[PDB]
């Protein structure tokens, strides 16, 4: 069957693929230059990986059209639009796992969050990470790349010139740079370290929360230990207790002071042998428990499942890119690890290449369907 009439089919979707990845990638930076309740560090990444994902549709789509027909061209030029996909996909990369450790920081260390991830800081880690995807996504331009050794008979055939090759993605692109290099060091490693970052994240979160309950706990067993107390060293021991543990929960403050001093004001008398006037002194730190505490421990567990909640919408924008992107991956496994094994069809080598491309479109759905900002201000623009 002739050629182009599968090439349409392929050309058709990658172009239909381009034109959802700018849409919708712009209305993600629309947002955030509009909205300033989107504007934190967070979300300067997620317009670094907007506008890695609008160059996939402006440029890396046009330039996987063009090598999937073989023209002839200069190697090194064939080189640089085989390579530049390489470059916005590393850059996504490393987009998503600084979301990963900003989101980490967020939940591990909240109160040296805001002196340690500043936005000027983040500009300029996303500076340096997009210098880093040009130097890693080039990297065949440096010399590893197969320009030493065209494919004569295949240019010849194409009545290519002295000096120009058959311009074709593998024919140009090393395979072992594409799978040790590229796919095991850039990609597979970055990714697996972004799983033990958000491992980290949800067990950080669930540490933090079971200790707000065991915080929560230990206060009202503690009373209810002074009311069927006897002696007052049994007071002064659940007091001292208390007293410790409303410290840690201490780390909204009118309420802890009151807390604090009711506690002190009952081991005060516990200390002088007066049991009964400190287990009815005790008896009032359920007032302050029903009017502050109660109230400045939900909003922190409901603070702690917003993160869990942001945590895991980041965590699947960053599993999304990894299912789109492993399949084309994959495939370069068996073509460079099973010489005997016949290559991928070429409609599965064109499935696995529009699939690793759908990524530039999903990112904005995850944002509208998860976040309530964005969500928000998408609609406000759109009606606007
Ligand atoms: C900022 C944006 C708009 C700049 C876009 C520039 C792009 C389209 C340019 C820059 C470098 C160019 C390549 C440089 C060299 C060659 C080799 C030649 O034998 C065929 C064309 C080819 C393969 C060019 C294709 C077009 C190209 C990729
Ligand atoms: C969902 C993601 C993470 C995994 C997807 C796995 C895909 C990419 C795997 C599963 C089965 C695989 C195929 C199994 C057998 C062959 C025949 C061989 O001669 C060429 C490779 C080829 C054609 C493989 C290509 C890659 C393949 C299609
Ligand atoms: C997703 C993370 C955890 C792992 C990534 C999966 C990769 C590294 C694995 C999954 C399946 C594997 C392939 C399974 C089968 C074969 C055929 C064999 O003749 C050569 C190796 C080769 C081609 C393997 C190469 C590595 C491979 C592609
Ligand atoms: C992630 C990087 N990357 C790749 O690894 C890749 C690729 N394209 C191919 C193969 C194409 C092909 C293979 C055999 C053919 O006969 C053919 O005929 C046109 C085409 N690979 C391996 N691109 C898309 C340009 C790509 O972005
Ligand atoms: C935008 C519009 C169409 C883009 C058309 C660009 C592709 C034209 C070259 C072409 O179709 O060649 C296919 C190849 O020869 C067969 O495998
Ligand atoms: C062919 C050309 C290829 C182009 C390669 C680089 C293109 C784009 C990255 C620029 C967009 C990244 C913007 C991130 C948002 C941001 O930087 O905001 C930080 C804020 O200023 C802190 O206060
Ligand atoms: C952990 C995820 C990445 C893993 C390494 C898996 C890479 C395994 C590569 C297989 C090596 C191989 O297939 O060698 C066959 C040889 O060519 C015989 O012809
Ligand atoms: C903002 C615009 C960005 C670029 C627009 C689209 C880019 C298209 C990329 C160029 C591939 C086509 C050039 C190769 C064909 C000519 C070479 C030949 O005929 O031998
Ligand atoms: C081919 C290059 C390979 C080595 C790359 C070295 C990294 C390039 C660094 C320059 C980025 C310029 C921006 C620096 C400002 C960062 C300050 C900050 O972190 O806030
Ligand atoms: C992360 C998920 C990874 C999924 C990996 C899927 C790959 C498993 C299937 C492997 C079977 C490949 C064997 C095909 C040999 C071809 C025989 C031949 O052509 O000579
Ligand atoms: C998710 C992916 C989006 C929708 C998938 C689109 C499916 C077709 C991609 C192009 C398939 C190529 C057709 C056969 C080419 C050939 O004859 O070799
Ligand atoms: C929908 C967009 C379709 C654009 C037409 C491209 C046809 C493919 C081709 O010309 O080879
Ligand atoms: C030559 C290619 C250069 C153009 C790249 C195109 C994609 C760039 C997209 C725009 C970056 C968004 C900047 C403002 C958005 C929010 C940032 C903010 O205001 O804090
Ligand atoms: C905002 C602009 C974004 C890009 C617009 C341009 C769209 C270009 C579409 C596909 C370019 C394919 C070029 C065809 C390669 C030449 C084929 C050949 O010479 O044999
Ligand atoms: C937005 C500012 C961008 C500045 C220009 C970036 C493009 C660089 C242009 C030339 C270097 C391209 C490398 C490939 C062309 C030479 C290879 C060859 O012909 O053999
Ligand atoms: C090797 C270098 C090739 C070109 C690299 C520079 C292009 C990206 C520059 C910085 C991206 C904007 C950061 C603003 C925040
Ligand atoms: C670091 C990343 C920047 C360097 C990337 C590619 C080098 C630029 C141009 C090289 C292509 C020219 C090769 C040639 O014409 O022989
Ligand atoms: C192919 C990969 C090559 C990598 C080479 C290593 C160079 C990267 C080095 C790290 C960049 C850090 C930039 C810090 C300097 C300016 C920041 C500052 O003002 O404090
Ligand atoms: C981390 C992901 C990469 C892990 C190890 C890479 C496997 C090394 C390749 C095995 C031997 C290759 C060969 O003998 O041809
Ligand atoms: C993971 C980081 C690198 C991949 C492992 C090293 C590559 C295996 C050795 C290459 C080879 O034997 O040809
Ligand atoms: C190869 C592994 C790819 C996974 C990368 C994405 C990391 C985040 C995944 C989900 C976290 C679940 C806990
Ligand atoms: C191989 C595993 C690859 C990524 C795991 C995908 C999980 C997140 C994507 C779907 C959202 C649930
Ligand atoms: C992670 C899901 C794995 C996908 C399994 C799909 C089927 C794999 C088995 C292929 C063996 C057939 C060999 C082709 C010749
Ligand atoms: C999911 C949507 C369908 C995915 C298409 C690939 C499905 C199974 C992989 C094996 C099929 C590839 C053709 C057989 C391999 C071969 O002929 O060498
Ligand atoms: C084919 C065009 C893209 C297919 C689906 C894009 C994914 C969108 C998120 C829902
Ligand atoms: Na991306």
């Amino acid at each position: 069957a002739p050629p182009i009439m599968g090439s349409s089919v392929y050309i058709t979707v990658e172009l239909a693929i381009a034109v959802l990845a700018i849409l919708g990638n712009v209305l993600v930076c629309w947002a955030v230059w509009l909205n300033s309740n989107l504007q934190n560090v967070t979300n300067y990444f997620v317009v670094s990986l907007a506008a890695a994902d609008i160059l996939v549709g402006v440029l890396a789509i046009p330039f996987a059209i063009t090598i999937s027909t073989g023209f002839c061209a200069a190697c090194h030029g064939c080189l640089f639009i085989a390579c530049f996909v390489l470059v916005l996909a590393q850059s996504s990369i490393f987009s998503l796992l600084a979301i990963a450790i900003d989101r980490y920081i967020a939940i591990a260390i909240p109160l040296r969050y805001n002196g340690l991830v500043t936005g000027t800081r983040a500009a300029g880690i996303i500076a340096i990470c997009w210098v880093l995807s040009f130097a890693i996504g080039l990297t065949p331009m440096l010399g590893w790349n197969n320009c030493g050794q065209p494919k004569e008979g295949k240019a010849h055939s194409q009545g290519c010139g002295e000096g120009q090759v058959a311009c074709l993605f593998e024919d140009v692109v090393p395979m072992n740079y594409m799978v040790y290099f590229n796919f095991f060091a850039c990609v597979l490693v970055p990714l697996l370290l972004m799983l033990g970052v958000y491992l980290r994240i949800f067990a950080a979160a669930r540490r933090q929360l079971a200790d707000l309950e065991d915080n929560w706990e230990t206060l009202n067993d503690n009373l209810k230990v002074i009311e069927k107390a006897d002696n007052a060293a049994q007071v002064k021991d659940a007091l001292t207790k208390m007293r410790a543990a409303a410290l840690d929960a201490q780390k909204f403050r009118h309420g802890f002071d009151i807390l604090v001093g009711q506690i002190d004001d009952a081991l005060k008398l516990a200390n002088e042998g007066k049991v009964k006037e400190a287990q009815a002194a005790a008896e009032q730190l359920k007032t302050t428990r029903n009017a502050y505490i109660q109230k400045y421990l939900e909003r922190a567990r409901s603070t702690l499942q917003k993160e869990v909640h942001a945590a895991k919408s980041a965590a699947i924008i960053a599993g999304l890119f990894a299912l789109c992107w492993l399949p084309l991956h994959i495939i370069n496994c068996f073509t460079f690890f099973c010489p005997d094994c016949s290559h991928a069809p070429l409609w599965l080598m064109y499935l696995a290449i529009v699939l690793s491309h759908t990524n530039s479109v999903v990112n904005p759905f995850i944002y509208a369907y998860r976040i309530r900002e964005f969500r928000q201000t998408f609609r406000k623009i759109i009606r606007s």
